[PDB]
């Protein structure tokens, strides 16, 4: 006897070609989709509409990169300069990603889809819990941005989607109203880049358990770059300086006999 | 004072919003481009012009997936199945791709260069080379497509570069010719896909080292996909059948006295 | 000049890399050996001789369980795959979590728990974790039961018991729930990642220390499966059809857009 | 119809259908009750043979001095970066694993290589080996060292070569060859002494294990480390890592306005 080890529902090679969602790429092609629909049957089973699609695009683009500095580049430039190839160093570079880097554009969709069905009209109550049991709301706050130096890919975002489409964004708008009230407390305290993208991909119908899938897509076009860009310098591996290593250490002992 | 750690080419996030290539990314987003063209700045520090940029499309879209059997997919349906999140699980599929599994592109990429470099008209001068130094011709052939049965996708491509785009592609050229004469000894050396992507990569001036990524790159949105697919089912651990596993072990003995 | 990472466990600065502030040179001409520098590096502490002596055994019963299961399979799959050592390990290794070795670490964690909010309320441990957890971690056995009992089992109890004067509250416990529940069904034995997970926690380590033992043991036998591939030349692997289900949709045109 | 099965992949190391996991055809809990080691688990899994005891210390010396060389190489570091990004130890120790290879453990491998390339095809002929290294692989692996030297060399280097010496019967050719090499290049440069990973590859190399698994020494060794660093930023409750800006060299593209789409 012999039953399947593993069950699949989103793509098929046993045809004439590759099938994402029961279509063919070669068509794809052909009548004009993108990456973006691609995205969408393999991770919805849905070609998505023109709108969603433009939406999908500007936040893979926005997404792809932050330097190399933040953990997912830095990670991918280590390996590279460890003389590790592509696919693995970029590999090393995406572990990074989870609670901490990239966390809270799912994190911030998630509580803001939260305080807009057990807080819909009382954002002080949210704050309050927020306080108490989580911390800092994700997807609000800014080291140097504030609301008379807002961040301009939130502006573009927020003004694309609300003068370019016609989409329902409640998670957005709660998200817009928090503002308004965090504000008031400290200036600083602006709607993120990251609590943007997170409210937007919790109000385009995309399961829960994805919006990862965005930045983790995303990054990785950055994460290929900095490997390309290692390796198109020639350098060579990393040790970090001493000096920026503080050694709490032990003082040095004699081993005492066995 | 303090020696740089690290140099980085291709991004910075110091200013108002991260700058790929010198450019912002919501003011390409504002102006009509794409994730392609991010990949572009990131990857090759060049913008491409729109017919440039058609064809990285398709060839990302093309390569996205090609279902669970294969060892990217599969490792990365081994991680969900596992509970691992999603960076990770996708990784870890991530990690197989390499000499065996994607590499094909790049030495196609590699090999029909040096092909269009030092046998400009000599085609059975590059495949006689190719059988002493290589052995068969990455990106030529198939174990199920023909002459008389082409790969569709090999087909589009070809095509669409042809007859919607004013491209010099010299290495898919030499390539469509090496297809004459390896076809008329073998019906089944015709040009594969990743012979074809790689070609028109070069063709693209892209780096030989970068062409892996658009493999890497558009695996992942697949490698995603199955995740996601997994975890939409409430897949269990897997554990590998044993009639699966040839068990060319020792026999069972006794460990003899210390 | 302000850190970037404070480490406390170690420190190659000086003439030779220092463990906790020992000297590995030092270490080896006096006797100690790889449990100890376990012990220095993930606790700061040399172990006692019988400490040592029962990681030595964790480790070495953990090192690997066959080619089928996820974290060697995985380093299988990329070995296949042409993959380097050390970055076809890493695959294998990031199956481990809630359900490949994560057993160990929360036997450990529950069993604890029980010892101090449980005491002598078997019932209502089981009670709750049936409630706010549904299986006990450590307790259950595909194949080994009271008629087939697992010689590993065997084997560390009467180890711990007999050749060892380690209190182990935790394992006492389990091995108490394992008489409440095998009366129930045969095959509820308390399974080796339940023995070992409870050991662990008797000998106060860390208790998100307690995973690198499994992770530190099938390291061993992730790196001996690559071995054994690449000695084989063994050529890239593609999953059989026929053992894929395809619930996939059907074939579509695509509409026009 | 029905299918006909042929196995999907071939093991010859070992099996868990029997009573407990068979580990080259022994099992584990009788090689504990009889007093072997972590090292003999090694030595079984990794080269299906039993090592005998001398075999089995050197092992275990191999392992403790591999185990960690301090936080601010790549792989305690990328298991660091993991560990302060909130990842759990399993998936934080692959990434630091992820970074050993040509450059990071590589030498260990390099050197095991080229020494028994040594005595098999210049058995008597040193100088005809340093020739050779210097026009096709250029710096001899396993030979020179920044700070140590003749005056100051590797005390790991002195305890192993003692204690191999001193402490055991075992024959080591590739050892004994670096060991004259290192005569000649230290007369050329002072710095030019056996290190510890032509030390450990030509030991290794001694041991008879294949060339392809001399790297699972310094694998294995280093996880010991990588897990102690992850513990220890957990310890501390470490914050997420951002290379500050003054150690990066940012030779990019002048700011520029996106030209019109065409
Ligand atoms: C030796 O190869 P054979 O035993 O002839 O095997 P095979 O049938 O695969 O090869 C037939 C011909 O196609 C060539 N060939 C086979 N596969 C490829 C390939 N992928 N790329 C290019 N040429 C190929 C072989 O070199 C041979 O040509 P030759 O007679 O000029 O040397
Ligand atoms: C740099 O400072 P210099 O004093 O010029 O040293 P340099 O790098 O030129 O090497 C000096 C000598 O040591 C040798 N040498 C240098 N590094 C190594 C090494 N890692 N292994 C072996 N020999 C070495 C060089 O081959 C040269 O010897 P040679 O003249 O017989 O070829
Ligand atoms: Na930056
Ligand atoms: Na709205
Ligand atoms: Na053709
Ligand atoms: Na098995
Ligand atoms: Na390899
Ligand atoms: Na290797
Ligand atoms: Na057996
Ligand atoms: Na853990």
């Amino acid at each position: 006897i012999v039953e399947p080890l593993i069950r699949t529902t989103i793509s098929d090679d046993r045809g004439e070609e590759p099938r994402y969602a029961g279509y063919a790429a070669s068509e794809l092609c052909s009548k004009g989709y993108g990456i973006e629909d691609v995205i969408g049957l393999l991770w919805n089973k849905k070609l998505p509409t023109r709108e969603e699609s433009e939406i999908i695009k500007r936040i893979v683009m926005i997404s792809a990169d932050h330097g190399p500095a933040v953990s997912g580049a830095f990670g991918s430039i280590l390996a590279a300069c460890a003389g590790i190839d592509m696919p693995q160093a970029v590999s090393a570079g995406m572990t990074m990603i989870g609670p901490r880097f990239g966390g809270a554009v799912t994190n911030a969709g998630k509580y803001f889809k939260m305080a807009v069905e057990d807080y819909p009209n009382d954002i002080p109550g949210f704050l309050s819990w927020m306080k108490k049991n989580v911390g800092p709301v994700p997807g609000i706050g800014h080291r140097v941005k504030s609301v008379k130096n807002p961040d301009q890919r939130v502006k573009y975002l927020v003004s694309y989607i609300k003068n370019e489409t016609s989409l329902h964004t409640p998670c957005l708008d709660y998200a817009l109203e928090v503002e308004k009230v965090t504000t008031a407390k400290k200036g600083n305290l602006i709607l993120n880049v990251d609590g943007t993208i997170g409210c937007i991909l919790m109000d385009l119908d995309f399961p829960v358990h994805s919006l990862n899938g965005f930045f983790v897509l995303a990054r990785t076009i950055g994460m290929i770059g900095h490997w390309i860009d290692q390796n198109n310098q020639n350098s060579r591996l990393i040790r970090l300086y001493d000096y920026l290593i503080n050694y709490a250490v032990k003082p040095e002992q004699e081993v005492p006999e066995k």
